[PDB]
């Protein structure tokens, strides 16, 4: 294709020993081959600067689980190809003039033992640096045992081992169980994806360091999360536009000196963002939260298990400013639960030294702006809302009401 | 170039019985040809995961409309490839060694019949899905009767049907009456692009949901707007670079329940920031704003017709948060309209609930940081100014000055 | 490669009378020879659209310093190919499967009489436009003598004559006493790249007009700057994760109606931030700021010689708005200058009409949360601490303490 051994074309590249395999036949089979090709011609520490798989445009089955082991491994298509299947699943297609997702197009066929399509791991040293995917499709095809379930087993891309300036962009991820998996994120990137009707979005799990997320558009299923962070510092969240359906929208746990800012929520469940088992030091801020409720019939029943009292943000940890954030509550009284209570916005549920400033509530029932759990200590709520709106159970919160 | 049909070379295409008809020609026919060849091998509902059309550095005229109807298309260049046509048509250019915008240059040459460059649009069904346009140039050459009137009735994009996770960016607009028009836009992105020296920048038009507009520069001209939303709820506006000469930088009109945070804003007129015919419950935070008087001798005596009590933000709804925002405004006393008025830099000319929080406003003349209209209810002015730049004309407004 | 002379690969290129001459050789003599041959070729100011460079994944060495002195080259690889030569020196490598970055990696190995890899520069007329460097990997290889001096004398890419709509995007910057520089930017992105283990990282001299730094990773070393701007005009620092161990993070001289904004900060010396020599009407808000101290054993009493009365925000300037912004101090009281000092979270050195707003603090010791200088004039300070927390040698502060 270019005139170095470093860059393949998965539509060119032919297994010896498998002549009649193709990219559209398994590209997981052909991506594998290629990685041996790289490791069979990069073979000391010193000669080993990777290569670029490319993908043009087209339907590919994946039935062999890719094993991503090189530094500097860059998978790249033409186009992210979404396509609501949700929709497709639940209407009358009769006329429709496409059925499926395309772009540069993976259908996610792993077997049960090897689910997911792509498998970012080495073992030794060092950490794998600077693996690049984007501006392709991961397509789970189908969920089981019917199409609203968000359940296949399939994952897109699974890092699990130590990683350093991973950059995941232009990608789309559809009906996959899970989109996105990071373990032991150091200096990630997350950035510009399309990544919607995934069970799961974006975990990035075990702990991590220096990661931004930027720019995604997300949504995810009421069992899964939308984007999770496990034991993250210095993570930072913004531009980003989270839209219904995860059982949250953002969830943090042991999560400390993050930040959350200048992103948009759309939730239709309590618990949209989670900062659970001590987040210390964070930033919440410049936020939009809007709870409403499921207007597409086949989820209108559905519900992640929480009721109106859990918060739209829910906080356990010292020393967080929840600020300059918006929300928007909107839920017919007859979907409240429990019945005839006021729903709570921010929920502080313990610790120290919290400061909620300058935050607009509205909703269409009476609520509680504020509720602070009597275990809080030293917490500060200033123009979040009237007296009326506030509540502490905790006796040492300083409170100024919106004049 | 690639070993797949659906890669195509907008230099290598050749139309079969019409060889004169090239991408320097009219690339406009090239690309209609390449589609109709796309739709002749793509013929089922199942089997139209689209293409890309690469489009080499080079100038190209286009002359014939460009029609996208199918799903996944992909037009990528190299290069947004922008050049300040406004600065070349308006000084000496004698000694310089380029005239015009270059990278992948498509010169846009539309019969006023047909004035739209590409005209993305299908009748029919689903939505038009996961089409993505990036880093080429779209250049309408020169504005009528000369170069600083906006003005040739050219667009560079149209979507004028409903659409889903359509991908805009890298790319470059000049010398349009209109860039970029999306009508119907669900999970649009319009990321990291350059919108200048057009009339019109952005218009997202009809109504539209879970919107991303992030990481542009954008100048538009005094008859035209720089960002337009009509009817969006969920649009995310961030990390913008917003400059002359615009009527407005921000226009909405009925946005409910948007987000504009972490952008830049200079302009040269009243009425940078437009919350228009009932926008309610948008979050307007963490943004500069800078209001100055036109320096490019040529443009000197041009306005958008309005005066210095229209507002900086001019917001007519309910329960918008307007906190965190710095304004800068610096207009010589013989350029402020009427002569001798105290200019306003947030005006709530109506609705209930509005709050502005924490706002820090510079002028070189006494202004009013703050007027609220007679018909506006229930507003919260706190820490945008001492007491003597803070007007209600309404009697319910609780004001806290700045200390 | 396509059917334009504009589209080069840098490993089919060959030098006419120099054969022996590869891209893995001297890539810097390669690419000369490709824009000798563009000038060739595009010689008139309508003939001169510009080209892209593919560098494929490979270990290129450049010997000879690249001239830009073209409008719309694109320098385009396939990946960053970061690699942290930093940890590699410092620990056993035993069993290492890498030593040293990798993707489309150029090894800089410049002469100190041309020590630039890539001079951006055109003496003639008019602004050099829409250059794009992207996706490539430029490695210093050492530092002198050794690697934790963050000295070499190389540069990555200095742009040394004024210019308009630069965009550099996804690139990896390692080991490079200066990664990047450009002088007299106008409408500039510098989005989404990887700028670490560098002596200084994105230098934005001069002045500059209309600029974004947005999505950046970066790092840089205890002499030298992670973000510098000199005298720049609606500069937008947005989404940037910046890291130790700069002298400091961001640093402003005489820059005006800048905003910075939804940043994440971390840094292990005082002045993680600096607005310096008149910066005015500034926005700085809604970032994470965290001081902390050297965990990395090779840096433990490396230092950038400030006490801790210089700030974690130094500013020295009018009417800037530092808000909503969150600031976690830990530091070891034995690590703290002078020794049992109070450190100062944002010290306003000098300047007018400076206002802090709903700021929150925590640190391990006492501290200042804001110092102002006896020279300080009309400055507010609202909800950044108890009046404890808050110093004014000035007699004109208006303070409002947390209640
Ligand atoms: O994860 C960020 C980054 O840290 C490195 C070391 O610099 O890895 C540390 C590691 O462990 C941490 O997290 C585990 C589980 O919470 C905890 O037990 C340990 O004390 C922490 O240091 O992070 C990953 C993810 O859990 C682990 O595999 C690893 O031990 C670096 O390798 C990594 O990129
Ligand atoms: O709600 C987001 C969630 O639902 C999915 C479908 O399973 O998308 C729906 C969608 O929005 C709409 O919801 C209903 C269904 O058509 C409609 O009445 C309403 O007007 C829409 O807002 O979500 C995006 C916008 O957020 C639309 O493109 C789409 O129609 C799923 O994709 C998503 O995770
Ligand atoms: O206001 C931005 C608007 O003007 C355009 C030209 O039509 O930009 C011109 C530009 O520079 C010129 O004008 C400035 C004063 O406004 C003057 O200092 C300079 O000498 C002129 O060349 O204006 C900004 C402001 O400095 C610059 O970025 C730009 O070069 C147009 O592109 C834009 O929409
Ligand atoms: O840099 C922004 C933009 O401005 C232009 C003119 O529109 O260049 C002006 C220029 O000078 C300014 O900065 C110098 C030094 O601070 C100062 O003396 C002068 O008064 C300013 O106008 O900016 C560069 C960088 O310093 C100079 O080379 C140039 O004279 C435009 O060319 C540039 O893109
Ligand atoms: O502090 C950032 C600075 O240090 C460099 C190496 O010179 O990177 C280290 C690194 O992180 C850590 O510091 C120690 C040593 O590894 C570790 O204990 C701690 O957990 C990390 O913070 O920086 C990034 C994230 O900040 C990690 O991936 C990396 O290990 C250098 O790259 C950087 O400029
Ligand atoms: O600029 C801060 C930097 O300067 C040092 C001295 O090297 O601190 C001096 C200090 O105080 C003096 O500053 C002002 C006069 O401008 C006045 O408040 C005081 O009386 C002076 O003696 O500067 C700040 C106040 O601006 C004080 O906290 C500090 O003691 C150095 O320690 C510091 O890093």
């Amino acid at each position: 294709p270019l005139n170095s051994p470093n860059v393949y074309d998965v539509t060119a590249w032919r297994i010896k020993g498998q002549p009649k395999v193709t990219a559209e036949s398994d590209i997981g089979a052909v991506i594998n081959d290629i990685i041996a090709d790289i490791k069979k011609r990069q073979s000391t520490p010193e000669t080993r600067p990777g290569a670029v798989v490319i993908i043009p445009p087209g339907d590919y089955d994946l039935h062999t689980q890719v094993v991503v082991d090189v530094d500097y491994l860059t998978i790249a298509g033409f186009g992210h190809g979404f396509f609501s299947r949700s929709i497709k699943d639940n209407v009358d297609t009769t006329g429709w003039l496409n059925l499926q997702p395309g772009g540069s197009h993976i259908r996610v066929l792993t077997p049960p033992t090897s689910p997911q399509a792509f498998l970012v791991r080495r073992d030794g040293s060092p950490r794998l640096s600077g693996i690049v995917f984007k501006d392709f499709c991961l397509d789970g095809v189908s969920f089981v045992p019917d199409g609203n379930s968000y359940k296949n087993g399939k994952t897109g891309i699974d890092v699990a081992s130590d990683n350093d300036s991973i950059h995941i962009t232009g990608m789309g991820f559809v009906y996959l169980e899970h989109a996105l998996i990071v373990r032991g994120a150091d200096a990630l990137r997350v950035h510009d994806n399309m990544v919607a009707e995934c069970g799961n979005c974006v975990e990035l799990t075990g702990a991590g360091q220096a990661t931004i997320v930027s720019d995604n558009l997300m949504g995810a299923g009421p069992e899964g999360v939308t984007l999770l962070a496990e034991n993250h510092e210095g993570l930072l969240v913004t531009g980003n536009n989270f839209f219904p359906r995860g059982r949250s929208l953002l969830e943090f746990t042991g999560c400390n000196r993050c930040s959350v800012t200048s992103n948009r929520f759309q939730g239709f469940y309590p618990g949209m963002m989670r900062l659970l088992n001590g987040c210390k030091e964070n930033l919440i801020t410049s936020n939009h939260f809007r709870r409403g409720t499921e207007g597409f019939p086949p989820f209108i029943d559905r519900t992640n298990g929480l009721d109106d009292l859990y918060g739209v943000i829910h906080a356990m940890g010292d020393n967080n400013l929840i600020s300059n954030n918006l929300f928007a509550y909107d839920v017919p009284p007859g979907k409240i639960a429990p019945a005839g209570a006021q729903p709570t916005i921010m929920l502080i549920a313990g610790g120290d030294g919290n400061v909620i400033a300058t935050n607009h509530v509205i909703s269409n029932v009476d609520t509680q702006h504020v509720v602070l759990d009597g275990s809080a200590t030293r917490s500060k709520v200033l123009d979040s809302g009237a007296a009326s709106t506030i509540t502490s159970y905790s006796p040492d919160t300083a409170i100024r009401p919106t004049p």
